[PDB]
């Protein structure tokens, strides 16, 4: 398992623009295309990001560039942020996974605003920040897939996703 297929699993695999848990225009991998409610922005927005004219719909070679982009953003958005870099370099590889997912699903200024959980992972006090995490409209909203990152971030090891 690696951030990649643990992404894959969160996210799944639409191949036609499809509206996400909060209502709004994606494609592919959990590929945000606007919070726009126009389709038509969203198609926009779409042939932008392929550089063709899609109709709205993409092919699977498609689907992962996109991912592969998504998630190389979402590490460096990491590294580049003075909240989340500490953490992410204090935490062990399986950990790292689970912020990563965080800020690919709720972007880098949302993850940032976690401020108490963040000191907690930082000083490695596990059931405490698993504990704080859930106390959140995340938790609340989508809670199977919470509920598998907070485990992530609890134990430090692969098992939700087995
Ligand atoms: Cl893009
Ligand atoms: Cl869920």
């Amino acid at each position: 398992m690696n951030i990649f297929e643990m992404l894959r699993i969160d996210e799944g695999l639409r191949l036609k623009i499809y509206k996400d848990t909060e209502g709004y225009y994606t494609i592919g991998i959990g590929h945000l295309l606007t919070k726009s409610p126009s389709l038509n922005a969203a198609k926009s927005e779409l042939d932008k990001a392929i550089g063709r004219n899609t109709n709205g719909v993409i092919t699977k070679d498609e689907a992962e560039k996109l991912f592969n982009q998504d998630v190389d953003a979402a590490v460096r958005g990491i590294l580049r942020n003075a909240k989340l870099k500490p953490v992410y370099d204090s935490l062990d590889a399986v950990r790292r996974a689970a912020l990563i997912n965080m800020v690919f699903q709720m972007g880098e200024n949302g993850v940032a605003g976690f401020t108490n959980s963040l000191r907690m992972l930082q000083q490695k006090r596990w059931d405490e920040a698993a504990v704080n995490l859930a106390k959140s409209r995340w938790y609340n909203q989508t809670p199977n897939r919470a509920k598998r990152v907070i485990t992530t971030f609890r134990t430090g090891t692969w098992d939700a996703y087995k």
